[PDB]
């Protein structure tokens, strides 16, 4: 149950969004970690700087393929290129999202559909070319949440739709696994304001609430994954991490979990 | 207190409405003089609905039969149906993508197929409806499942989208209690109901307690007159006691401290 470095060495790890903020530096602590990366974003450039590091930071091995998650042929060829290029597949880190301002909802559909799009179903497209391959590792999916895909916020209801629809597609598949004794762990993260340069400009005039520090965020991330967590929780506030957990959700899903026949399945 | 004099005389939309849930709403609303515009894809269903909800007592009973798969269609159909009634007063969106209880694999056509109908379509409907709701001071009613607050296997595709379905409209109530639109959304989170597509789903898979479908179409509507923000219908004492979560409520008034949205 207790978190060592020594847990993430030779691991083979895929991190989305990885060119900047929190995915970055995720990928910073894995190389540390002595893993195998592979990074993606659509900046080549960003990715470059990223696996350079990497290597310096002591990475068993480090790549990047650029190109966007808009593209779902893309999300399904980059899982197994990475795979091919690390010999396996251990952990996958679900990080990246679609640029989303701080904005009341009027009629931008478009916002709405590209965000269930790039935060949701690229994530289920990404899992579905994944699987085979952490099937056979015994792996980790990681999925990075907000606390806006927890409880509700003003200005943001594409993105809370999107962040939504992560913990209930991810929620159920975790049931599935749990029955049909796949043995690949969901790791659900719920942050709160990370200092990440999106993060802060965003905010900046709008929202005034303390932001918490991005390295050590991606290390919980990494720490929750490791550990098989179903849920991370990362906030600045000691308020959040009191009233954030939902015990009667868990304990209504334990009642039911009796109840559904599924061998036939 | 419920009066159903309180839906005499309005302007209601109810999607989905040719069967189950949606046409036990027609009926409902029909016995207490509202107009009535009904939508689903079968034209012969939702003729006998607007037949039967004449015979109930309706102020008006209308049908624009067409698929919420087309985002053209679901803008279009609102308008339609705000010119035959000469406004709006409640939005019912209820209908759902046909969905049955299986292990989720590989089919992102079914994962994409249910945020478009089950969501997205909410969303446009909701962009169409909303001119005339502000002016009526009107209400939002979205009818969706446990499974869209509490997660279970074999629905992985209709959960994302009911869940979805809570994170959009929860924001958006935000929003319009800050901007002061005077339009209530109302979430309806429900457990089993005995419809026949329900029944037939469920059929050797789950065996649990079935709530009649009549009674949830009422408390569906009670809690958008009343203006409720959410309904909780199910038959087992032990869902409406954990289903709720009170900390949610309490980590929302505290965050809304921390913004200005002038
Ligand atoms: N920072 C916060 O305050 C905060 C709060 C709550 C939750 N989170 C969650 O944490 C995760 C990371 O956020 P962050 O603050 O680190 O973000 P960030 O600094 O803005 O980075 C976004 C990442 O996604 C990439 N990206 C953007 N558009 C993309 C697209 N179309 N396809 C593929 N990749 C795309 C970006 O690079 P390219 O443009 O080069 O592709 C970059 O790697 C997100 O899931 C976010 O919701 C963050
Ligand atoms: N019954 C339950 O056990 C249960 C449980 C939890 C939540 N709920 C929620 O309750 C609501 C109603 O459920 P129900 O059980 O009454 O369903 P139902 O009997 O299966 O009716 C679905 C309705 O939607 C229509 N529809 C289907 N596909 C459509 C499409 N592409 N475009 C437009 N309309 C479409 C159907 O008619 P056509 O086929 O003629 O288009 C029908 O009128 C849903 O939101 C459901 O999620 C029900
Ligand atoms: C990653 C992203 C989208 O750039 C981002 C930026 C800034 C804050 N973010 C948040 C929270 C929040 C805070 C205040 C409001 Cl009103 C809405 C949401 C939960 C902290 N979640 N994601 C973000
Ligand atoms: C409307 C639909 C899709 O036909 C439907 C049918 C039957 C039950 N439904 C449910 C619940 C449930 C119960 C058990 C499991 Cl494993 C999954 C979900 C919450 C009751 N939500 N929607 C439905």
């Amino acid at each position: 149950e207790e978190f060592r470095p020594e847990m993430l060495q030779g691991k083979k790890v895929i991190v989305t969004g990885a060119s900047k903020g929190i995915g970055r530096e995720m990928a910073y602590h894995l190389a540390k970690m002595g893993a195998h990366v592979v990074v993606t974003a659509r900046s080549k450039e960003t990715l470059q700087k990223v696996v350079s590091h990497c290597l310096e930071l002591g990475a068993a091995s480090a790549h990047y393929i650029a190109g966007t998650m808009e593209d779902m042929t893309f999300a399904e060829q980059f899982v197994a290129q990475a795979g091919k290029l690390m010999g396996g597949l251990d952990m996958l880190i679900l990080n990246h999202i679609t640029n989303t301002s701080l904005n009341l909802f009027h009629d931008d559909i478009h916002h709405v559909r590209k965000s269930m799009e790039v935060n949701f179903l690229s994530y289920v497209v990404l899992t579905v070319a994944a699987l085979p391959m952490l099937k056979q590792s015994n792996g980790s999916i990681v999925v990075v949440s907000s606390l806006a895909g927890k409880v509700a916020y003003p200005m943001v209801a594409a993105y809370s739709a999107s962040k939504f629809a992560l913990d209930g597609f991810f929620s159920s598949i975790r049931k599935e696994y749990s029955v049909s004794r796949v043995n690949v762990s969901i790791t659900l993260c719920v942050l709160g304001l990370i200092d990440t340069e999106t993060a802060m400009k965003a905010v900046s005039g709008i929202v005034h609430m303390q932001a918490a520090p991005k390295e050590e965020c991606a290390l919980e991330i990494i720490k929750g994954g490791a550990l098989r967590q179903e849920e991370v929780y990362y906030d600045s506030s000691r308020w959040t991490t009191l009233l954030i957990r939902n015990p009667c959700r868990k304990i209504l899903e334990e009642l039911y979990s009796t109840s559904y026949n599924m061998d036939r399945f």
